[PDB]
């Protein structure tokens, strides 16, 4: 997996989605957020 490109900024409780979303269409499977407010994506 790797860390989005396009995403910025902390990743709390209200980022996981942004996630799902900018993963998605990099065109990965989600975006995951981290316990270290990060946004990876899934399918790297």
């Amino acid at each position: 997996d790797c860390l989005s490109g396009r995403y910025k900024g902390p990743c709390a409780v209200w980022d996981n989605e942004t996630c799902r979303r900018v993963c998605k269409e990099e065109g990965r499977s989600s975006g995951h957020c981290s316990p270290s407010l990060k946004c990876w994506c899934e399918g790297c």
